[PDB]
């Protein structure tokens, strides 16, 4: 159980995180998140993305009933956090810091459709950033350096935390805004 945060040096909070915690600087929160807003750490779903894992249209929720609200996808739906290309630090907070296989970060294709539910077609399915967890428990807050690709405007980053001793993973989409 954990979520992408911006308490120490993280660049951008997860979508689900912003249902509970105000964004740095702007103070913005996501709304109408449903029951997951109580527990943004709980976006757990099937292992094996992208070959298996959550099916198209249920990536953002990870097929969680509590988190079904997160699958909505429009231009106006979610709080966007500024980002730039190049080195950036991603952060996780874990309420339950499970033994970890790895963390993987995926970004939307430039011309992804921000008004359709997320699907594999929307993403570059080759992670732009992979951090190994080595089947040990991480600390309860961690930071990951990632080299982020160029994009213009609104892009989504899918952060996947793969638990090392179970057939589950945690899935946190991040709504980001590049310049342009
Ligand atoms: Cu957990
Ligand atoms: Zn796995
Ligand atoms: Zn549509
Ligand atoms: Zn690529
Ligand atoms: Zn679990």
């Amino acid at each position: 159980h954990g979520y992408v945060s911006a308490v120490e040096n993280g660049v951008a909070e997860g979508r689900v995180t912003l249902c509970k915690f105000a964004a740095n600087g702007t103070g913005e929160k996501n709304t109408h998140c449903g029951a997951i807003q109580y527990e943004p750490q709980s976006v757990e779903g099937p292992d094996g993305f992208p070959v298996t894992g959550p099916r198209d249209g249920k990536i953002a929720s990870a097929e969680s009933a509590l988190a079904a609200a997160l699958d909505e996808q429009t231009a106006d739906r979610w709080v966007k956090r500024p980002i730039q290309a190049g080195p950036q630090t991603f952060e996780w907070t874990f309420t339950a810091n499970h033994v970890t296989k790895d963390w993987k970060y995926y970004i939307t294709k430039p011309n992804w459709n921000p008004n359709q539910p997320l699907s594999r077609d929307a993403f570059d399915l080759n992670p732009f950033c992979v951090v190994e967890g080595n089947m040990v428990q991480p600390p309860k807050r961690v930071s990951h350096e990632c080299i982020v690709p160029e994009r213009e405007g609104y892009q989504v980053i899918l952060a996947v935390w793969d638990v090392g001793d179970t057939a589950a993973s945690f899935y946190n989409v991040i709504d980001v805004k590049f310049d342009g």
